[PDB]
Formats: C-alpha cells, structure tokens, sequence
C-alpha cells in the first residue's frame, strides 16, 4: 500500500464528471471541478485541466494524470503550511499517508484547523489522537472513509486497507 492506492480506494475512479459527496462536480479519482452547480461551468473547468474539448468524459489516463498533480500538489500544500509542515515531518511514512489522504478530501485550510488533533498526533499520543479526530463533521458525513483514515493515524498500520 501507498498513497495513491489509498486514495484510489477512498475517491474510487468515474471517467464521467459526478458529484462528489458534496454534492459537487468532480472527475476521475476525487479530482474536484468546481463548487458551482452549473454543469457547464464544470465542463469548463474539465477541459481547461485537460487541455481538450472532453464533453464531460475523460480517459483512465487523463484521470491518472490529475490525480498525480492532486497528490503532488496536496503534499506540496502540506510542506509550504507553517502549522501542518511540522506535524507531517514528526510522523512515520504510513501517517503520512493519513495525513495526505485527509488534506486531499477537506483541503490544507481546513486540515491546518484541527488544532488539537494536530497537537495529539505530534505529541505521539494515538489513541487520544484519534478521539479527537472523529469529533468532527468529517467523521460524522463519511464516516467510513473517516474510520479507515483515523485507523491509520492511530496504528501507523495499513490494516484499513487490507
């Protein structure tokens, strides 16, 4: 396991444009258009991040290649936020994927906001840790990804993937 089959089993993959569980258009492996509920300003956005006219589909390929400059761009995220960088460094590489995993679904703003959890996890204290991270609307809409996740930041195991 690594962090792109993670989130391949977290995001799933659709090659037509859906709405997330959000309710809002997104692409391939959790690759999110946009907020707006116009579809055509989705389509618009899809094929501005393509680079051709898609007609609201795209190949295994193309999703793969967002989904690559998705993770990329949540780790450099991650590295450049003054209060995520130092919990991410303190943590072991299977952490780090839960890590990653969380600021991919709820964005580097909204992860830099878990104030506590984030204290708990850099002090090493998991159990506790992962209290705190399931007291949050996040666990409460998806809360079996949420659990899958919060097992992984309390064991540093990949025992949520199989």
């Amino acid at each position: 396991m690594n962090i792109f089959e993670m989130l391949r089993i977290d995001e799933g993959l659709r090659l037509k444009i859906y709405k997330d569980t959000e309710g809002y258009y997104t692409i391939g492996i959790g690759h999110l258009l946009t907020k707006s509920p116009s579809l055509n300003a989705a389509k618009s956005e899809l094929d501005k991040a393509i680079g051709r006219n898609c007609n609201g589909v795209i190949t295994k390929d193309e999703a793969e290649k967002l989904f690559n400059q998705d993770v990329d761009a949540a780790v450099r995220g991650i590295l450049r936020n003054a209060k995520l960088k130092p919990v991410y460094d303190s943590l072991d590489a299977v952490r780090r994927c839960a890590a990653i995993n969380q600021v991919f679904q709820m964005g580097e703003t909204g992860v830099a906001g878990f104030t506590n959890s984030l204290r708990m996890l850099q002090q090493k204290r998991w159990d506790e840790a992962a209290v705190n991270l399931a007291k949050s609307r996040w666990y409460n809409q998806t809360p079996n990804r949420a659990k899958r996740v919060i097992t992984t930041f309390r064991t540093g195991t990949w025992d949520a993937y199989k």
